[PDB]
């Protein structure tokens, strides 16, 4: 079966690592010290291997971040629903991915994480309008309750499958 390399990007603290660890290990972590992990899953009846590359801890413009992005086939662009700044930063990460892959057509999913937390500052309509402007899906997640987590990563695999 095919292996899919998925890279998780977003501002520090939005939950890249907690999402990754929930996907792989089925546990929520209160802290993560920065990173790649593999797991076999079945998506739409089709077995595949996920290789998740977590950019947590990499400096904003590091050579290793660029290598991670070059290696990736699809990207999760994560913000936190309780952090307007991290939502405003999404364009930065999208631009970086486009530069590194040297393409305007890169499989991506927009992920609004921490949807369990009370203090929402980003509406689902704002996020869906950004996603719509990029032509990509939007998925709301909580690494803590597991809502949306599988759906985010699996939707990204579906996007890659549509790209090849
Ligand atoms: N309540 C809640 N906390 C989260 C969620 N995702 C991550 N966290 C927490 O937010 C902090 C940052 O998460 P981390 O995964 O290290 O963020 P990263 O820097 O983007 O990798 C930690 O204290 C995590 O427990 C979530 O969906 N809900």
């Amino acid at each position: 079966s095919t292996e899919y390399k998925l890279v998780v990007v977003g501002a520090d603290g939005v939950g890249k690592s907690a999402l990754t660890i929930q996907l792989i290990q089925n546990h929520f972590v209160d802290e993560y010290d920065p990173d790649s992990y593999r797991k076999q899953v079945v998506i739409d009846g089709e077995t595949c291997l996920l290789d998740i590359l977590d950019t947590a801890g990499q400096e904003e413009y590091s050579a290793m971040r660029d290598q991670y992005m070059r290696t990736g086939e699809g990207f999760l662009c994560v913000f936190a629903i309780n952090n307007t700044k991290s939502f405003e930063d999404i364009h930065h990460y999208r631009e970086q991915i486009k530069r590194v892959k040297d393409s305007e057509d890169v499989p991506m999913v927009l992920v609004g994480n921490k949807c369990d937390l009370p203090s929402r500052t980003v509406d689902t309509k704002q996020a869906q309008d950004l996603a719509r402007s990029y032509g990509i899906p939007f998925i709301e997640t909580s690494a803590k309750t597991r809502q949306g987590v599988d759906d985010a990563f699996y939707t990204l695999v579906r996007e890659i499958r549509k790209h090849k």
